[PDB]
């Protein structure tokens, strides 16, 4: 479940409530206003309030995926770092992330290309990409790997947790995962941090809220 | 030390570039700039330009401890799951965080007060608080317990790196060690990031841009 003092559950709460009443009204539903929050409070940087977009079947799609057990995919080692594997057990979710795999890293410096963009590839390549969650809070590289894979061959994951933060191709990483909900009818459900700002604390805010909204039924 | 292909270099230095030319003029040294761009870097957020304090000697006092191989303790995994062991290693620190263990997480629910405490507590009591780096990134109840001891007690550490994010006592905690730096003609060197925002992230961002200081001499 989450170990955690009856006082840091107040200094929580605490701070939950202060955070709803500075943010002021804003316009998300129940159940997702509190992943927005969640990022608010884990960063104490009130932009997550506006930059934050939540496909409309992200929360569903992402709980339900989480329920069958599916696996969790990350770019970056931190966001796995993060999550209490003891509430994971419970859906029985299994967790990768290739980033410092030995042959990850040896395709990227031969392919010349980054490790995070190999680690898609490799993730890829066991099918990992289909109806699981992939967090990118980190390597724009990754999440515009996923963007390609889904054009290219049609990798379907549950729910795409597109926050990474970058000065180069973060924001675009970002506004073309919006370009294929355009185009498509049924697009890759997806929540997502638009600019430069994420990062790994970021995606694992997401990701305790939505377990926390798994758990209350 | 560290494995990033040729590219993912280059997208750094175009980030770091970009993040200079955006700041504008600032009032830090060519070295204390650096960790402060590496802190911007990791989360896109130019605020920590002016919320970013660094001691007189938090950078040499700090690299110093480094050197000799000095301990590392952090309030949270999260913190030590982002640190190149193979960088560490050189000079051979060792890395501590007790906020997980079992008499920690007991000591706490009895105490009525938090892991964290507790845990810098039990590091208290294994004399591994004096010349090494204190890194606290998420609970402010940490680093207020680490001022308190170096009230009641003369605890010594060689550098506090405080960026707790928080809202209850984040502004405050890291408030209490510019007061002790007041009242002592010689207080502890620390870097911590005003207010109430900060994070792990912002932690390691630290750590990496001093350990690089580090190989630089
Ligand atoms: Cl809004
Ligand atoms: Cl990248
Ligand atoms: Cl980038
Ligand atoms: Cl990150
Ligand atoms: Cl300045
Ligand atoms: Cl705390
Ligand atoms: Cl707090
Ligand atoms: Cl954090």
């Amino acid at each position: 479940m989450r170990q955690i003092t009856n006082l840091g559950r107040n200094i929580e709460n605490k701070s939950f409530s202060i955070i709803d009443e500075e943010a002021g009204p804003h316009s998300f539903a129940q159940e997702e206003w509190e992943v927005v929050r969640r990022i608010i409070h884990a960063t104490a940087d009130f932009d997550y309030k506006n930059i934050t977009k939540i496909h409309p079947q992200a929360i569903d799609s992402g709980i339900q995926a989480l329920k069958k057990g599916c696996p969790i995919v990350c770019d970056v080692q931190m966001i796995l770092s993060g999550l209490n594997p003891e509430r994971l057990k419970v859906y029985g979710c299994k967790t990768y992330c290739f980033i410092s795999d030995e042959d990850v890293i040896e395709n990227a410096k031969r392919k010349n290309s980054t490790r995070a963009i190999e680690s898609i590839q490799k993730a890829n390549s066991f099918n990992l990409l289909n109806e699981s969650i992939i967090v990118i809070g980190n390597a724009p590289t990754a999440l515009l790997e996923i963007e390609k894979l889904i054009r290219q061959e049609g990798i379907k994951p549950a729910l795409i947790v597109g926050v990474p933060v970058g000065f180069v191709s973060a924001k675009e990483s970002k506004e073309s995962i919006l370009k294929l909900e355009y185009y498509n009818v049924t697009s890759i459900p997806y929540i997502l941090t638009m600019g430069r700002k994420g990062g790994s604390t970021i995606a694992v805010a997401i990701l305790h809220a939505l377990l926390l909204l798994s758990s209350k039924r």
